[PDB]
């Protein structure tokens, strides 16, 4: 619900997606 | 629902998407 | 709903969509 | 709904949308 | 519906686009 | 020393910064 | 030296710096 | 020395540092 | 030396650098 | 020397960093 990141240098991606339906990535 | 992120030199996404439909990314 | 973003350096992108139907990136 | 964002020294982009139907990016 | 931003040094774009209908970018 | 850079829909930024001494972004 | 870039859409950012010294980012 | 990108829906970061020194991103 | 990069829907970061010295990421 | 890349949907990193020296990651 309330999502707490913290991050240095990403250089990738952080995916924090909370789902209740159907998605593709 | 209401989401807490700190970053610091960001070379990709921060993807946070709360999802209750379909997507594709 | 209320999202609190803090950045710095921001290079790539932040995506905080919130999707109740269908899109692309 | 209502979305705080603050930011410093960005390069990038930040994408806050709330979507209802259908979008590219 | 209400959104508070508050930027400094931005070089890039913020979009911040509550979507109903259809668009690109 | 003599770049390049052809750009369309360019939302973010290009860096292209050729660097001889220090510098922060 | 002579660097050819072509981009479409583009949201995050392009470093194509060439380096002789130091630098943070 | 002459480096050729092509890109397309751009979210993150490119980097095509050629490095002679030190750097830290 | 002269690198062809081709990329879509790129969300991280590419890492093209060619070394001749030290450098952290 | 010249690193033919192809992508699509990377979330992640590419290094195709080619080192005659030291570094770190």
């Amino acid at each position: 619900a309330n999502f707490l990141v913290h991050s240095s240098n990403n250089f990738g991606a952080i995916l924090s997606s909370t789902n209740v339906g159907s998605n593709t990535y």
